[PDB]
């Protein structure tokens, strides 16, 4: 795998532009929030991207028409951040961990691999950590990675 330095923040934009379209169409209404312009990691940039992607794809399908999607980056000093929340149905105590095993799914034609590839590219890759919580009327996606991989 490749690790470069790059501004997460810009990956972010790369991830949202991909999806504007989408998003428009079924009349998302899309929100942004940082405290760092400035987000620099050494990650490997292709798989935090698909991170991203499969966060976003999700939190669409849950949200649907008319719904909401907020993405939040925070600056953690060692650590960096990021959140996705949509608006929607919660995910019961008892998925909490489910949701992230391979092929799991609740949806017809699901892969139910979205979040084990997540899982796989958060924890085992880079050594951070991915969570849900419900918060509002919606559903967060949570993953932090260190800024720089940890020396051994
Ligand atoms: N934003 C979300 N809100 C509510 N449920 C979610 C959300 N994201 C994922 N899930 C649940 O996690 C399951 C697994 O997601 P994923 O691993 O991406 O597979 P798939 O999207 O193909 O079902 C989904 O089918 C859904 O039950
Ligand atoms: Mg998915």
């Amino acid at each position: 795998m490749e690790f470069t330095e790059f501004n997460l923040n810009e990956l972010i934009r790369e991830v949202y532009v991909l999806f504007e379209e989408k998003i428009r169409k079924m009349n998302i209404d899309f929100c942004f929030e940082t405290d760092n312009e400035d987000l620099r990691v050494e990650a490997d940039r292709t798989r935090i991207k698909q991170v991203l992607i499969n966060l976003v794809q999700n939190a669409i399908e849950a949200t649907g028409e008319n719904g909401k999607i907020k993405i939040t980056s925070e600056d953690m000093y060692t650590k960096v951040r990021v959140s996705v929340w949509n608006s929607g149905p919660p995910i019961p105590e008892e998925l909490k961990e489910k949701i992230f095993s391979p092929f799991f799914t609740t949806k017809t034609q699901g892969t139910g691999l979205g979040l084990s590839i997540c899982r796989k590219i958060i924890e085992d890759e880079h050594g951070g950590k991915i969570w849900t919580e419900n918060r509002e009327n919606g559903v967060v996606f949570i993953f932090e990675i260190p800024k720089t991989p940890e020396k051994r």
